[PDB]
């Protein structure tokens, strides 16, 4: 149906903004602390810590599945990457530190676009 494809542009068109967003958010992470999965080889207990991982790598495959059906689904996962990182690693430690100011800088391009998918539909 024509619906069924107009909803696929809708798709596709947020599928665009967001791969931008993404590509934004993580310009704010230029050590790349968060841009691969935790390793279970190098943090064999991580997952009795963290019981969803979450990294910019494992956003981006998703992502080109069209696999966000809007932007607060991708807020989620961004959300996860900092909330795991403070609750596993201590405060005086360069992760922790690492995902406030990701959090930090985040935010002011999260704001935007929240009013770019608002207003474009």
């Amino acid at each position: 149906s024509m619906e069924q494809v107009a909803m696929e542009l809708r798709l596709t068109e947020l599928t665009r903004l967001l791969r931008s967003v993404l590509d934004q958010l993580q310009d704010k992470d230029p050590a790349r602390i968060f841009a691969q999965p935790v390793s279970l080889k190098e943090v064999p207990d991580y997952l009795d810590h963290i019981k969803h991982p979450m990294d910019f790598a494992t956003m981006r495959k998703r992502l080109e599945a069209q696999g966000y059906k809007n932007l607060h689904e991708f807020e989620e996962d961004f959300d996860l990457i900092i909330d795991n990182c403070m609750k596993y690693n201590a405060r005086d430690t360069v992760f922790y530190r690492a995902a406030v100011r990701l959090r930090d800088q985040g935010g002011v391009v999260l704001r935007q676009a929240r009013r770019e998918v608002d207003s474009i539909g």
